[PDB]
């Protein structure tokens, strides 16, 4: 009988101008848990411009060269644990 | 600044599994600690008790428990510019 | 007390094929050691010893008749064993 | 035999944030699993809730929450032989 | 969530070494993957070839090569809440 | 897939230790995340409270607590290709 994984620090919303970078972070209740990030409900492919990072209880997503079409919900799920927040891309 | 592309050193290979059995896939990259993404039939896979995604140094492993007929198709993996694919054949015994 | 959450399970393989064992512990990053027939296992191309979080994995490639026997694992205080059966096709 | 020196592959670049927001810095090394040290205005950074030091593979990240005008200055990183610096500007 | 503070499961022990020799310190925390900082005589340690900072799961290690007499003093470690200290004594033959 | 063999970059050094104290061995390989095996007098080490096996990037470390006279002899490490050996010398104060 083991505890389900929980979100200790949820995702916060990010604002970013076109071409700049957005960073998201979430902290889980326990280290080394596997999860998956989505943007506007579509799973993210890792790329030079989309970097998926894990370090202990922390999960980080780095989105470089953000574009207007990217505005919408960023979400993360690792088993039971789920969090979501808004990404707003602005022009100047 | 001069860095080698990530390459596949040992590629995915095909597996045949009977229904209800588990299948495992593995690939070895040229560099350790490279983030990898797995897909089955073109759909990105997420970790769960029956779909375990494993990373250890240069090795990437996918374990699929309780395989079902409808899972037959291409398993693919991508890590940086490194890509590999092989077939999952589930047989009805 | 570090516990075993999902124990080793037995596996059957044909000669030449690969066998995989797996165990899930209650805690991640615990140093694990594997044995086959009571003999400690070193990593090699045909014997791959994997750790990722709570999961420990042993992959045995090109299995041979003489390898039939008990596969066992220990991490801190937790122990688990199961059988490898290699058979001719 | 010959071992390559660790190099900076993707250097630190400057970040500008407004007072009270968080700034994220990012550097990529030529090799994974290299132990790195961060500094802000020449002082070694101590990991905290507001000051998070992250490593994953070739990637090293520094997150500074609730930035203050007094924190404007040079952020530097060093790992083995590799060094990078960029500016944190907290904007009024 | 409601999380336990990091604790010290096994504290630093004192080390004594002759000059030129290496000292090794070891502390075990209650949780793996916790980030910490080492200090020597109250000063943050920079990680040269002679000063190696190591982490593996719940264990944190400091290796100091080529110890000199000036290094005699308190070695401390801090990871969030968790803190420990022990004496380094450097002796002349 | 055209890959370099793992090599020892920093070999094991010999350690002298008094009875009851702890000995610390370290070796550095040419690549991080390589799996290896430690031996004492040609016998594989079983990890225990007094026998700790540590990995961190290119570094491999062995910690032997509460050293006893009978433990004197060769300590070795091998990672596939790579092998290094050094002497453990336990003495009475
Ligand atoms: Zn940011
Ligand atoms: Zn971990
Ligand atoms: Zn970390
Ligand atoms: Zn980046
Ligand atoms: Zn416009
Ligand atoms: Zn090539
Ligand atoms: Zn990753
Ligand atoms: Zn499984
Ligand atoms: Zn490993
Ligand atoms: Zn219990
Ligand atoms: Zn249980
Ligand atoms: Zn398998
Ligand atoms: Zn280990
Ligand atoms: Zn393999
Ligand atoms: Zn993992
Ligand atoms: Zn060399
Ligand atoms: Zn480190
Ligand atoms: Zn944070
Ligand atoms: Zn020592
Ligand atoms: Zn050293
Ligand atoms: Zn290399
Ligand atoms: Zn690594
Ligand atoms: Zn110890
Ligand atoms: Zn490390």
């Amino acid at each position: 009988a083991m505890a389900l994984i929980e979100v200790e620090k949820p995702l916060y919303g990010v604002e970013v101008f076109v071409g700049e970078t957005a960073h998201f972070e979430i902290e889980l209740s326990e280290p080394d848990v596997h999860g998956q990030w989505k943007l506007k409900g579509q799973p993210l492919a890792a790329s030079p411009d989309c970097e998926i990072i894990e370090d202990g209880k922390k999960h980080i997503l780095i989105l470089h060269n953000c574009q207007l079409g990217m505005t919408g919900e960023v979400s993360f799920q690792a088993a039971n644990t789920k969090s979501a927040a808004n990404l707003k891309v602005k022009e100047l």
